[PDB]
């Protein structure tokens, strides 16, 4: 039966196939790195943190044991800067992760191995950013734990020591971040492990919440991503001339008019440009929006050309007000309702946090929410108006909790017809998309990705409409099995939501368990058989067909 083989091997063999751990001899495979090509890029490179000598040590001694690999093994500025990361562009690293103590019991040397965590697709080594929730998941309801959390225990010391939850750890990455989730991420671990009743559970909680706390106050509201006036954030990284890791020939359209502007080859203008001598400014900001595309994780679509980077989107103003809730929950409960800042000796209350999300509520209802098309639209920042985007999006508000019963009911009525397509959602209706001629975004109609599901599905669940995550998951649950039928065993990264013709991929792995968690006997039986949802649904006694929003 296909959806039980498929099941069966996400949750045995494709976790594995994607599961990596950085010891003493893999790190020379790791670190290679081929997406950028210059001399300095020859030879795999990791960079430690300035104030991690014991895992410096781990490293150096890892580069002698393999020497052939030619590993080189870089201390990192204490003060990592972005004219620092442009210097990097050339000789590129992987950046050093969490590691964690291990000891000999009956001599007691010190060991380091380091937390085991997991890679998107089997074509890649790095740990990326908002994939890792959605994975970390997957793998607590395959019951491999250990890898969920040490996915936190990274995201941790990705924040204590680089500031910030990185695209992945990459040299290249520094200076951009991605989605937050790291609260809920905590808090779903932490449950797993045992909760208040297993003490290494609750160290990892407030360690995962003083993390947070840090990248709250310092990343998400903290300028230039904060917009002072609204209140809201936008994806707005810092970072400087043109992305490295690029196919090289990706902007060479978009750059090639100025280097005739300027009189030069393609080269001689890109060099000119990484080096600051050009004062195109126009050209300064297409790259503001592109890295600040690259941060949405959105990569691409028509709903942040050229604008994102301006953008106090739906996105991360949901997410944040998570924070901001899973927060005052955590002081309340774990701190006495006192906590102040190791950092800047701030003392907040988990009244006043609860304060900051009701004012994100009422701003973000302000500035975006459409009582008449049931949307949550992006509110640009700079021409200080809305959007007439229609995002899949959306939804976020329900998975953080931020909507009011009122703006669900008017959403799930008006929204959420103009974005099913037959196989889920799509991530932006037609309209929004507008025509192609013009290429086609991968993050826009028809395509339906698996974050915007698995986010849904939960949001939808929590505001009481369980009967239409049901529905909403078998399309896609479906679309996915007559896939991995047809195609003869394959996985694929996004689904076309309207039509249908070795590792699998991380959260598309794991949109399958977690969707499979809302099926009866009944629909699995019709999901084997590969029948359609119309169908199916059509199949149905009225009152089953009642568990289906039908």
């Amino acid at each position: 039966n296909p959806v039980n083989r498929l099941s069966r091997l996400i949750n045995t063999q494709f976790w594995n196939s994607l599961t990596r751990r950085v010891d003493l001899n893999n790190v020379g495979e790791i670190a290679k790195d081929t997406k950028i090509d210059t001399p300095g890029a020859k030879n795999p490179r990791i960079y430690v943190p300035y104030d991690c000598p014991e895992q410096y040590e781990f490293y150096v001694q890892a580069s002698q044991m393999h020497p052939s690999l030619k590993l080189e093994v870089e201390y990192l500025p204490k003060k990592i800067t972005a004219e620092y990361v442009k210097s990097v562009n050339d000789t590129p690293g992987l950046l050093a992760l969490a590691m964690e103590e291990h000891f000999n019991p009956s001599t007691g040397e010190k060991t380091l191995i380091g937390y085991p965590y997991a890679v998107p697709g089997g074509r890649f080594n790095e740990l990326y950013g908002w994939d890792s929730y959605m994975m970390a998941l997957g793998l607590l309801e395959a019951n491999k734990t250990d890898v969920a959390r040490g996915m936190v225990e990274h995201f941790i010391f990705e924040i204590n020591h680089y500031g910030k939850i990185l695209n992945a750890n990459r040299s290249y990455y520094l200076c951009r971040s991605q989605p937050p989730f790291l609260t809920e991420m905590a808090l779903v671990v932490f449950k797993k492990l045992g909760g208040r009743s297993n003490p290494d559970a609750v160290d990892l909680l407030k360690r995962a919440f003083q993390a947070s706390i840090k990248e709250y106050k310092t990343v998400w509201t903290a300028s230039p991503r904060l917009d002072p006036e609204t209140g809201l954030s936008r994806y707005h990284p810092n970072g400087l001339g043109i992305p490295p890791e690029t196919e090289s020939d990706h902007f060479d359209t978009v750059l090639l008019p100025y280097a005739s502007k300027h009189g030069v080859t393609l080269d001689e203008f890109k060099q000119l440009y990484n080096d600051g001598k050009i004062k195109e400014p126009k050209l300064d900001e297409f790259f503001l929006h592109d890295r600040g595309v690259r941060e949405s994780g959105h990569d691409t679509t028509y709903r942040f050309e050229g604008v994102c980077a301006y953008l106090a989107t739906i996105d991360l103003n949901s997410l944040l007000y998570k924070y901001e809730i899973d927060i005052a929950d955590f002081i309340k409960e774990f701190c006495d309702d006192k906590y102040e800042d190791p950092l800047d000796h701030s003392i907040t209350t988990s009244a006043m946090w609860k304060e900051m999300a009701k004012i994100r509520q009422e701003k973000i209802t302000k500035y975006m929410w459409d009582d008449e098309s049931g949307f949550f639209f992006d509110y640009n920042t700079k021409i200080k108006h809305r959007t007439s985007y229609e995002s899949a999006t959306t939804f976020w508000a329900l998975w953080a909790g931020l909507a009011t019963k009122e703006q669900a009911q008017k959403m799930v009525e008006k929204a959420l017809p103009k974005l099913e397509m037959l196989g889920g959602l799509a991530a932006c209706t037609e309209r929004s998309r507008g025509p192609i001629s013009r290429p086609i975004r991968q993050w826009d109609y028809p395509f339906g990705w698996a974050p915007h599901q698995i986010l849904a599905w939960e949001g939808l669940r929590s505001y009481g409409y369980l009967t239409v995550t049901n529905r909403l998951a078998y399309r896609w649950l479906f679309m996915m099995t007559k896939a991995f039928v047809d195609y003869n065993g394959i996985v694929v990264e996004k689904y076309d939501v309207t039509r249908g013709t070795t590792e699998g991929f991380g959260w598309v792995n794991a949109s399958y368990i977690l969707g499979l968690k809302y099926m009866n006997s009944h629909a699995r039986r019709a999901l084997g058989a590969c029948i359609p949802p119309i169908s199916f649904f059509s199949s149905l006694r009225p009152q089953e067909r009642n568990l289906y929003g039908l």
